[PDB]
């Protein structure tokens, strides 16, 4: 759409009020011009037909409860960006200022999102498995980062390449949630799961086995649900990466943390210049420690937290 650029406010998923980017041309759209080629936000309207309608309203004010989603799923998307350009300096997710497109009220009492390779999707839930998923700015930041993967390392999604390609999306919707600083924590999706259920998640970072996901290389699962254990697996990746920022001793092998900060560097520079599509578990490794010692040298602590991390969880 062309058209004035303007600020809306609207009521978040979680019933937060917040200012969104929008473009006026006789409706209101939910479209942010400040933002590479921009951020535009569709109605799906219960259908599986994308992208949908580009989201109008008539009054810039965003507060009716079908409204919620799109606020959510229009800002989060901003502060994804604005992560990737501010923390690693890319410009959108192909590093070209693309254009970034969601749509939301994806078919009906849908229990997912996904990147489906061009867009951004996101259902309703049912409302007792899940809440609205764009109401969760991990799973926002989980999906934007699958467009960023397949753009640069392009893991392959099955086996262990993809099971890199979930610990990946994982790391760094965790990193954006640290950076909003939106109650953070090393947990995944606890903001949109089980609306009754209080202090769980679908993944733990910090203890994959609290659900039940491997911990350890050894634990790997090897068969065939899940295009081979993709969202399984991903803990043993999600455990090292856990490891190397906050520190422990995990299975009688002690970390000393490095941070966040030093976490989310190594791991971008490792999926941006030394990951390939094909990559296995034993290859991230390589590529992490590269990683640190281009950054850090051969003989830093840096370079050493990430090796005692992949021994700590049986990662060659
Ligand atoms: C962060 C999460 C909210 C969405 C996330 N999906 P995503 O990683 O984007 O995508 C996965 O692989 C794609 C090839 C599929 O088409 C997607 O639906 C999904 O299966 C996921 O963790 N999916 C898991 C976990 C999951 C989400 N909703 C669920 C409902 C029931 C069971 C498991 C799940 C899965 O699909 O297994
Ligand atoms: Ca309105
Ligand atoms: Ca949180
Ligand atoms: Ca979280
Ligand atoms: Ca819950
Ligand atoms: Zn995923």
């Amino acid at each position: 759409i062309t058209g004035t650029s303007t600020v809306g406010v609207g009521r978040g998923v979680l019933g937060d009020q917040k200012n969104i980017n929008t473009t006026y041309s006789t409706y209101y759209y939910l479209q942010d011009n400040t933002r590479g080629d921009g951020i535009f936000t569709y109605d799906a309207k219960y259908r599986t037909t994308l992208p949908g309608s580009l989201w109008a309203d008539a009054d810039n004010q965003f507060f009716a409860s079908y409204d919620a989603p799109a606020v959510d799923a229009h800002y989060y998307a901003g502060v994804t960006y604005d992560y990737y350009k501010n923390v690693h300096n890319r410009l959108s997710y192909d590093g070209n200022n693309a254009a970034i497109r969601s749509s939301v009220h994806y078919s009906q009492g849908y229990n997912n999102a996904f990147w489906n390779g061009s867009e951004m999707v996101y259902g309703d839930g049912d409302g007792q498995t899940f809440i609205p998923l764009s109401g969760g700015i991990d799973v926002v930041a989980h999906e934007l980062t699958h467009a960023v993967t397949d753009y640069t390392a392009g893991l392959i999604y099955q086996n262990e390449s993809g099971a890199i390609n979930e610990a990946i999306s994982d790391i760094f919707g965790t990193l954006v949630e640290f950076y909003a600083n939106k109650n953070p924590d090393w947990e995944i999706g606890e903001d949109v799961y089980t609306p009754g259920i209080s202090g769980d998640s679908l993944r733990s970072m910090s203890d994959p086995a609290k659900y039940g996901d491997p911990d350890h290389y050894s634990k790997r699962y090897t068969g065939t649900q899940d295009n081979g254990g993709v969202h399984i697996n991903s803990g043993i990746i999600n455990k090292a990466a856990y490891l190397i920022s906050q520190g422990g001793t995990h299975y009688g092998v002690s970390v000393v943390g490095i941070g966040r900060d030093k976490l989310g560097k190594i791991f971008y520079r490792a999926l941006t210049q030394y990951l390939t599509p094909t990559s296995n578990f034993s290859q991230l490794r390589a590529a992490a420690v590269q990683s640190a010692t281009d950054l850090y040298g051969s003989t830093s602590q840096e370079v050493a937290s990430v090796k005692q991390a992949f021994d700590a969880v049986g990662v060659k």
